[PDB]
């Protein structure tokens, strides 16, 4: 992206639901992008399920995901929801967000891989340590929402550090929403709802192919409810709404 | 082997209208249909062969690649919804037939007529204009055979780079939800003529859970207003498989 620009009145509708939060929509075409809050825009979060973009593409990269045919196998213990009691696909593993499956492909990848590709990806403040299976998690890697932008366009110009046809296979695995007129690819995050005075943080980033434009997207609010969780998504749907998007 | 699934029929009497379903599992090696005759019987592929055009504009460099934008030059178009620029996915999705014919025209004959080949596309026959064999020429392909392609599209086993068919295979894509993924592509030839009806068609492929549908469904058309039943009969068929 080349500029960004601030739209106070953005804020409406975090006030309207008393939420701290920001919202990053920016145009491909001309590269220019508009915030509700250009200083929030630039703080740095845990990502959550939001990695599981990079960490998809990564199992792909180094083979510890076969290709996009892969299924992978439920071996019958208790999952932390009824949702991932079953057999998945990547989509299937993205899409239901099973933790599990992408523990397991981080720990396949291994400390070493995971660093490196994070490196080459600019991915937020690059930092794996607490786990392997638990630092986008609970460890002490974060990501602004103007780095997520810049992430998903690298992504979706086939510009990342991987071969084309593994950028490829993910950006079809984030297909959320499907129309004649536009495409959705998008991902949440859900780190938990914090803890005192601390809140966790919740994520909806993405991008809308719409005519023959690309809306790239990254919204983050702060949670201590987790009833407020839907709001990642009405919030940004509603400002997309009203700029005739989607 | 296809075998005949006979309470099928049920949806063609109901609404008066010749046709065939063919619905494969896992692979082609296991299909159903209403009719053995009529699944193998070759139509016009209509609009659905922006799938093996679109495959041929990529592999030969036609089309740069998956942001190739083709670019409306301001000439009347035979729908208002195709006057306008497109992306791939977009001349896919309102199957703006002009995008098409100048990708067939730049492909050239030899071209075309060597990649049919390659992807065993119907009788391979491109006779009756470069911009217009699949519209109103020679072509015919089957039900069996549009599954047998888009398994092979599917497996990413066709003459063509597997970045290509990737590229082809989002473009498809026309139904997202957490559980499964619908690629699909509608074809309609037209009304036909006294006692020669054209063929309406949708084909593709249902990815749910861990298992991939084939489905491939046409029918004979005199009327436009009947078209809706191109979605409607097959989409009875799959809901009540419990596929979507």
């Amino acid at each position: 992206m080349g500029s960004i620009t601030e739209n106070t009145s953005w804020n409406k509708e975090f006030s309207a639901e008393a939420v701290n939060g920001v919202f990053v929509l920016c145009k491909s075409s001309s590269k220019s992008c508009a915030t509700n809050d250009l200083a929030r825009a630039s703080k740095e979060y845990l990502p959550a399920a939001t990695f599981k973009i990079p960490n998809a593409i990564i199992g792909l990269e180094t083979g510890v995901i076969k290709n996009e045919h892969q299924v992978f196998k439920w071996d019958g213990k208790p999952r932390a929801m009824k949702q991932w009691e079953r057999d998945l696909t990547l989509r299937g593993a993205i899409q239901v967000s099973a933790v599990p499956v992408f523990q397991q492909i981080a720990r396949e990848v291994g400390e070493v891989r995971m660093q490196k590709y994070l490196k080459k990806f600019s991915y937020g403040n690059q930092n794996i340590s607490g786990g392997i299976d638990k630092f986008w998690l609970e460890g002490q890697l974060r990501i602004s929402a103007v780095n997520q932008v810049e992430f998903l366009e690298s992504l979706y110009l086939n510009k990342l550090s991987a071969s084309k046809e593994n950028q490829l296979i993910v950006k079809e695995a984030l297909v959320t929403e499907a129309a004649p007129e536009y495409l959705v690819h998008s991902k949440t995050g859900f780190s938990g709802v914090g803890t005192e005075s601390n809140p966790g943080v919740a994520w909806w980033v993405g991008w809308v192919e719409k005519e023959t434009e690309v809306y790239f997207f990254a919204f983050n609010m702060d949670i201590d409810n987790e009833s407020k969780l839907p709001l990642r998504k009405s919030i940004p749907t509603k400002i997309m709404e009203s700029e005739g998007i989607i």
